[PDB]
């Protein structure tokens, strides 16, 4: 019982039974529009302190000089790209002969305008701005249309000096009168286009002048934030320390050391604006400024700190393109909250205590995951903080998990986080050493290539195949860490490496070059991961799919031989996987004796395999035979020519083939009919156009020499054509959609039935055609009604509803044998078993248009009878053939096969429907066999037993649930019960003088009832004694033999019986009455 506590699952409600091939993909996220500032022109202009210098300093010149050299360092260490000149009182003639020089050597490429008004007036109120003149006396104007036609394609531009908001007013028609001149042109145009603009003032503004304070402040803002930062926080919050501005300035530390107090500031800085950034404008201006470029970027993220400082001292900067104003975004509070701490430790000879921040700050995006609008894929404001922890040694690794949680949630968290820019930081984390982060690695990797493959790209060139490689071989074991909750660990890996292959021959190549293929074949041999066969399987097929060399590789391992060992896999992804292997396999163009051989070898080995029950399964091995056949058409025109004539006067493996083929176009599953006939269809009709016009001969001469009545269902998504051959297989786009879909988250009451009389009509059920069988569900309140010939009605016994009416599909001649429902907890299905051997199992059984059919196999090969065992998954069956088979649901194999060893015919089944284990079959010569499926076959014979009468078995039920009762009732009318283990019948007793057509048996009740021949049913206790006699109404009168009882079936629980005469389509409903029994 600990294994019936364990091993109790439902049996038909997998992807692959709900779908069989893909459903319906990202937009873009990369960054084209890749364009440096190459060079930077930084204008000043002077004769309150500059650039961190004290001017007035009795070498004024030299002073004018380390102002220069400082403002070079500041935007130097902005974006070290940029290089940067100082140009220092400078000549209306020195700035037009720089900005042409700027432009020529920064061709194409932006440019940096630095402007610094101090000692020149104020822009006028049009285009024009101060310069010094030549020998340095007099002030000059400058228009901004001879500006522009020096600095004239992408520019950024710093103001520095007051009023330079009309700067910015005037601009645009100058440039629409050149653009409007340039486009009056045979000659290549000039662009003007891309011009950006940053400046410190509004229109009519005046640049603050009280001392605590620096004249350049905006260029304090946009070249050394964090300094000037700092310095704003002990002005605003001096009683927060005790410090000077000017000793906050010199905060020990490196600017890029995020170890540092100095260094840590400044990362937290970035994260600060990066999301204030992320916040307040849409994604579209987010990207094009924050992301493209390091100078443009940096400078308006420090932009964000001059319009929340600026204002402070009177002006409002503006800036071309108009962000919001950004004043009191409250992460600020965060900022300052995270400068007072670095200040509050400026001790000196200790340990730094770095701030909370960041880990405050995941800890809000874990939050933000666990509940609420992430589900309704409102973007997390914390994204680009965890972007930028990724850095850290520190937290890296919850920052990871926690990303890891997020692309989880579907492929629109993958999407959104590529475009925020996680990329590079997962390709630079494959460099690192520690095996902490491997599977978070591993993981995000899968979650990523499953919704934009273009990836395998970089990770084939920065190295990515070894990371996975390695992280797959055999003997490597990895530390789980953290809320690692994916046990699917190594599969994930194989599934990268397959899509590193997917196409994109280099990466064949590469992976090839390692030992991929070598560990992918180790796990399809060893034990406990179907999803590492599987994805193996997948890589193996992906890995050679159309590189000689590899497939040359498999060989020399036998790759071959190895593969077609899972012919019979427990898992039937597992066979298709191998089965797609094998078909990319075959292709080798010199086609030797060598390869012809082998693959000749490889279609034996998968010949086996075209009677498992898994549609999936049988849908690859006629995609691979499409191919096989293109390869080999010769064969198969001989061979199937061969077999027509073969039927008239009704190469050893190719008519195999074509035999299957030819049974595949009748297998009952809509989908493989239709693959296996276009196949057949495709070489009929090339066996006509081939040179054989006898072949329309032969054909025209063989084809001379209560049924379909409701829509039959089909499988699900189940297409419409309106043949080209080589057929499409679905199986691998089908399978990488698993890593796009989420993966983390009553004695006395016996009594009252053995003394009753059942003789109270509940109910009369109107069918459409005379039921042949019929089934009671254990809770819902259907029956489920097998018409004579291929229909099927569920009913409502309560309210007579006709809940659905379809079609069985049985070939036209063949009856429904039994019906069963299965997972009647939580998911019930309806199984029938037809007479032409074919098992079929359908989903929605209680709603009409919404009745799939889930799976169909041909249980018997070369009418039958089966039983259903819930506990083990198991269909036995047993027809007119000398075996009762036994199918896994679980494998959808027919796992078993025991003989029975009469030659007379196998009439009934069933068995001990707790353990699961062994199974009584009564057979036509009057015999019952009792068989252990524990045991061998041809050893499983348990228990012989054999009427004297030699009659044969109508029936035999054991009602486990109820009690320990076997009962066997014979076509004469004995009725014996046996005890499995002692050699005779308990007891035994006549039923009725004429014919025994049914026999039912109630689960729990102790009661059990017989169908007459002559229009009866009587229900007798298991003591002898009839509890009733009746006779259901029909048409034909009193006991008219000519309508003998047609079925007779007990509900599994209520004390309900179910009849149905053969004349009449009548299904009567009984129950007990108040009336006892005489007794």
């Amino acid at each position: 019982i600990s294994q019936l506590a364990n091993n109790w699952y439902m049996y038909f409600t997998d992807k692959r039974h709900e779908t069989t091939g893909k459903p319906k993909e990202i937009q873009d996220w990369r960054m084209r529009d890749r364009l440096k500032t190459v060079s930077a022109a930084i204008a000043v202009c002077l004769n309150k302190l500059e650039a961190w210098q004290d001017p007035t300093i009795p070498p004024v010149s030299k002073a004018l000089e380390n102002i220069g050299k400082a403002l070079q360092s500041q935007y130097e260490t902005l974006a070290i790209r940029t290089r940067c000149k100082q140009y220092l009182d400078p000549s209306i003639e020195e700035t037009k002969k720089f900005c042409i020089s700027l432009r020529r050597n920064a061709k194409d490429e932006r440019v940096l305008f630095h402007y610094n008004g101090h000692g020149v007036p104020k822009p006028t109120a049009s285009g024009e701005i101060w310069v010094f003149n030549k020998n340095y006396t007099q002030y000059i104007p400058v228009s901004l249309y001879d500006l522009q036609q020096w600095l004239q394609a992408p520019t950024i531009f710093v103001w520095d000096c007051s009023e330079a908001g009309n700067i910015l007013k005037n601009y645009h028609k100058f440039v629409e009168r050149h653009e409007k001149e340039e486009e009056e042109q045979s000659y290549e145009k000039v662009n003007f286009r891309p011009y950006i603009h940053l400046a410190a003032c509004a229109s009519k503004e005046n640049l603050p002048t009280n001392p605590m304070l620096p004249a350049d402040l905006f260029t304090c803002c946009l070249t050394t934030p964090i300094e000037m930062a700092l310095w704003f926080f002990v002005l605003q919050n001096p009683l927060k320390t005790k410090l000077t501005p000017e000793r906050a300035r010199k905060l020990g530390g490196r600017l890029q050391e995020r170890r540092t107090p100095l260094g840590e500031l400044n990362w937290i800085f970035t994260a600060i604006t990066d999301t204030i950034a992320w916040t307040t404008l849409p994604r579209d201006l987010f990207r094009k400024f924050f992301r493209q470029d390091l100078m443009v970027a940096a400078l308006f993220r420090n932009f964000l700190l001059a319009q929340r400082i600026m204002p402070v001292y009177g002006c409002h900067p503006q800036s071309y393109p108009e962000l919001p104003d950004t004043r009191r975004h409250p992460l600020w509070e965060a900022w300052d909250h995270a400068v007072d701490m670095a200040l509050a430790q400026l001790p000196m000879l200790y340990d730094y205590v770095p701030s909370t921040f960041f880990t405050e700050q995941l800890t809000a995006f874990e939050i933000y995951l666990t509940r609420g609008d992430a589900a309704a894929q409102k973007p997390p404001e914390q994204l680009p903080v965890v972007l930028q922890v990724l850095l850290s040694q520190q937290h890296r690794l919850r920052a990871l998990i926690l990303l890891g949680r997020f692309l989880d949630l579907g492929p629109w968290a993958v999407q959104l986080a590529l475009s925020i820019g996680i990329f590079p930081y997962v390709l630079k984390l494959l460099q690192s050493a520690a095996q902490e982060l491997k599977p978070v690695m591993v993981f995000i990797w899968t979650r990523i290539l499953a919704v934009d493959i273009s990836c395998q790209q970089d990770l084939i060139k920065d190295n990515g195949y070894t990371y996975f490689s390695s992280i797959m071989r055999p003997n490597e074991t990895i530390p789980v860490v953290g809320l690692s909750v994916i046990d699917e660990h190594k599969a994930m890996c194989a599934f990268i490496l397959s899509m590193l292959c997917k196409g994109f021959k280099t990466g064949q190549v590469v992976c090839n070059s390692t030992e991929i293929m070598t560990s992918c074949l180790y796990h399809t041999e060893h034990p406990d991961n179907p999803l590492l066969r599987q994805w193996s399987c997948l890589c193996i097929s992906q890995l050679w799919k159309d590189f000689n060399e590899a497939k040359w590789r498999g060989i020399r391992e036998n790759a071959l031989q190895k593969l077609a060992a899972l012919a019979r896999d427990s898992c039937p992804e597992v066979r298709a996987a191998m089965i797609h292997a094998m078909t990319t396999f075959l292709g080798i163009p010199e086609v030797t004796d060598e390869v012809a051989r082998l693959e000749e070898g490889i279609a034996w080995a998968l010949l086996e395999m075209a009677t498992d029950g898994s549609p999936i399964v049988r849908k690859e091995l006629l995609v691979f035979w499409s191919v096989f056949v293109l390869r080999y058409e010769n064969k198969f025109l001989v061979a199937a020519y061969e077999q027509l004539l073969e039927e008239k006067e009704y190469d050893s493996l190719y008519a195999a083939i074509w035999k299957h083929l030819c049974i595949m176009s009748v297998d009952p599953h809509p989908e493989v009919q239709r693959d296996a006939t276009t196949i057949v269809d495709y070489i009929h009709h090339a066996l006509l156009h081939s040179p054989v016009g006898t072949q329309a001969q032969t054909l025209m001469d063989e084809i001379l020499r209560a049924y379909h009545v409701a829509p039959e269902p089909l499988s699900p998504g189940y297409q419409e054509r309106k043949p080209t051959l080589p057929l499409v297989s679905t199986f691998l786009e089908w399978s990488t959609e698993y890593f796009r879909e989420p993966q983390m988250k009553t004695q006395p009451q016996k009594l009252y039935a053995r003394t009753h009389r059942w003789n109270n009509q509940i109910g009369l059920i109107n069918n459409g055609t005379q039921p042949s069988k019929m089934t009671f569900h254990q809770f819902e309140n259907c029956v489920a009604v097998a018409d004579d010939g291929n229909t099927i009605t569920v009913w409502d016994w309560k309210t007579n509803a006709r809940l659905s009416r379809f079609s069985n599909g049985n070939p036209e001649g063949t009856k429904i044998s039994d019906l069963c429902f299965i997972n009647e907890d939580d998911q019930a299905l309806l199984m029938t078993g037809s007479s032409d051997g074919v098992i079929r199992i359908y989903n929605n059984y209680d709603s009409d248009e919404r009745v799939e059919l889930a799976s169909a196999w041909r249980a018997l090969t070369h009418g039958m009878v089966f039983e259903w065992l819930q506990v083990n998954g198991r269909v036995l069956v047993a027809g007119d053939e000398r075996v009762i088979r036994i199918w896994s649901a679980g494998q959808e194999i027919c796992t078993h096969e025991i003989p029975a060893r009469s030659g007379s015919c196998v009439t009934s089944l069933t068995s001990d429907q707790m353990t699961g284990n062994i199974f009584v079959a009564g057979f036509g010569d009057g015999a019952i066999r009792v068989f252990d499926s524990r045991l061998r076959p041809h050893e499983a014979m348990v228990r012989k037993w054999k009427d004297d009468a030699r009659q044969w078995v109508r029936s035999v039920h054991m009602q486990r649930g109820g009690q320990r009762e076997l009962l066997s009732a014979s076509r004469n009318g004995k009725i014996s019960l046996w005890d499995i283990r002692m050699d005779q019948p308990l007891k035994t007793f006549q039923s009725t003088k004429e014919i025994l057509r049914t026999a039912s048996t109630h689960e729990h009740l102790p009661v059990f009832a017989v169908g007459t021949s002559a229009h009866m049913v009587k229900v007798f206790d298991f003591d002898g004694n009839e509890l009733t006699r009746l006779e259901p109404y029909s048409n034909f009168l009193q006991g008219s033999k000519a309508s003998p009882i047609a079925t007779t079936a007990f509900h599994p629980h209520r004390m309900i019986l179910g009849c149905a005469s053969r004349g009449d389509n009548y299904i009567s409903l009984y129950s007990c009455s108040n009336e006892r029994v005489p007794n």
